[PDB]
């Protein structure tokens, strides 16, 4: 069943991949093979001299360390965000405004954004006085938390991709590293967007229409933002993949509103399993935070983002349908 | 010699406590005896039903985790940046202004801001690979474990000095106490000065002629500023003070220096015992650094601190002396 798998994986390159069916196909490794398989399509083994066995060990790792027991917040989600970026990097809009460098920071971002995940929320573990909350001062703690996993890993034996890069690249490699990481904690989202909007209004371009991103601020902006929309790019996939995603983050939300409740504290907004509306809370989703990105960046790409934007709106239609 | 020890620390509200004197007379324990006298001096004990056991236990044990073998980030620093504060608190510019909470939050920020210091900086630690740079991103490093520690510590036996704190007034002190020690890592201090600047150019005087602060940002701010300025202290305080904090700063940063070093790495500047002007570099560091910073404190509390002013002026050009 791998000429399957390989099957599956030529459509890397396209929104909307079987990252599900990739998942079963794998064995579970979604996050090794997808990661593999976009390395080889973007030449990163090579261009940064990258032992392919020291690749796949280290994935190994990091896929290892998320877990197996959350419903969204595992490998599969680490797999589906690395792909995401790796198509928006691509991005007609955005030709060559990146680095290697900078490609290879965001997926490797994306691919560790969320290693070791709980399945609960910041505001959880600050509200429990969680270790994780007491060593991080109740700031971004599950990114910080993410970043440190991430990095740790690749002092594992055999597991340092980073090996033969200079010492300047891995500096600047794990500063955008970690700016991107920290740009996905969800209490960012607004300052994010509206630099992103900032950078639409005053948007350089080409005759052709292409970005033209002069500072490092604006370019590592523009990579915060794309990771973001990566990872919140499960409404604008196809419905058959978006509905398994909400059928995911809503067991996480209520069994997280569960522990809420037994431990006798507020319950998190949409975590009440007695008094959630699954569908009305997706339109709301859409409405104030996935669709107001998604148009902004839209139009940074303009008008690159429609078929994406499309879908988002389908899904946006259909969700409200379900609705009496 | 306990009768010696009761006399010195009736000096606790001058500027230019015998702290060193009062480390050798309490047993290497000043910042318990003059935390301890602090609390009693403010009624603290009394306003926060501080069991007078739970406190002497938390400070011991917090003082116990200062490096005894560090020659300047050890606990007569921390000791002496907790009188400075509380000295600057009682100033009658402030008058009423803080809570009770916010006089808490500024004093335990202070005793707790420098804690398992290690007596290298965060370029050091981060340039080493070190395991707390990994822990935290590069990003403010030492200061957000000064904090964890600081806050872990009340979890030990009969350590909780807020056991009777409502949960609002811990919940506020506890992001506080954070602002605070977090604002005391030097990278933030020309923006930490610059917004103090606005605020004297943009200041508010009740009619009782104290300062007027009438939201976080604006109480924070200050307490920030009051934090760091008493950080950045020693060149304000009576010569004898002064040279000996010199003295001690330029071990760390000789060390230091030796390290980097023999790790083949660049010096740090004024790290390097073949290379250095001590008296230079103090000049620097006050009409850099020290100077604009209390020039703009004094402004805004006029004329409370004018003595301390004019103190690091006298000390300024006292070094300045010994360099022809
Ligand atoms: C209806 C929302 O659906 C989704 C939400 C999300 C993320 O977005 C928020 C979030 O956004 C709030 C503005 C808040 C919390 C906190 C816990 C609940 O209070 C958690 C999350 C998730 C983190 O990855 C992903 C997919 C979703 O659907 C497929
Ligand atoms: C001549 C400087 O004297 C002093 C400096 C300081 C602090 O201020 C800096 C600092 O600020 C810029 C100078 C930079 C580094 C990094 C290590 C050296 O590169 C370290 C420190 C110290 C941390 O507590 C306290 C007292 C001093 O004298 C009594
Ligand atoms: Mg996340
Ligand atoms: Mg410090
Ligand atoms: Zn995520
Ligand atoms: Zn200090």
């Amino acid at each position: 069943q791998e000429d399957v798998l390989a099957k599956e994986l030529e459509d890397v390159n396209k929104w909307g991949l079987h990252v599900f069916r990739i998942a079963e196909l794998s064995g579970n490794r979604p996050l090794t093979v997808i990661m593999h398989t976009i390395f080889q399509e973007r030449d990163l083994l090579k261009t940064f001299k990258i032992p392919v066995d020291t690749l796949i060990t280290y994935l190994m790792t990091l896929e290892d360390h998320y877990h197996a027991d959350v419903a969204y917040h595992n490998n599969i989600h680490a797999a589906d965000v690395v792909q995401s970026t790796h198509v928006l990097l691509s991005t007609p809009a955005l030709e060559a405004v990146f680095t290697d460098l900078e490609i290879l920071a965001a997926i490797f971002a994306s691919a560790i954004h969320d290693v070791d995940h709980p399945g609960v929320s910041n505001q959880f573990l600050i509200n429990t006085n969680s270790e994780l909350a007491l060593m991080y001062n109740d700031s971004s703690v599950l990114e910080n938390h993410h970043l440190a996993v991430g990095f740790k890993l690749l002092q594992e034996e055999n597991c340092d991709i980073f090996q033969n890069l200079t010492k300047k690249q891995r500096q600047s490699l794990r500063k955008m590293v970690i700016d991107i990481v920290l740009a996905t904690d969800m209490s960012k989202h607004m300052n994010l967007l509206a630099d992103l909007k900032t950078m639409v209004e005053t948007k350089k371009v080409t005759s052709s229409g292409v970005l033209l991103l002069d500072n490092y601020s604006d370019r590592i902006q523009v990579l915060q933002n794309m990771v973001h929309c990566a990872d919140l790019s499960n409404p604008t996939k196809p419905l058959q993949l978006y509905r398994q995603w909400t059928d995911r983050i809503m067991e996480e939300f209520f069994r997280q509103g569960d522990r809420e409740r037994e431990r006798g504290m507020e319950i998190s907004p949409m975590c009440d399993k007695h008094n959630a509306s699954v569908e009305k809370s997706q339109v709301g989703f859409i409405d104030y935070i996935v669709h107001p990105l998604w148009e902004t960046w839209a139009d940074l790409v303009h008008p690159d983002a429609q078929d994406i934007l499309d879908t988002l709106e389908d899904n946006r239609e259909w969700y409200q349908s379900t609705i009496p």
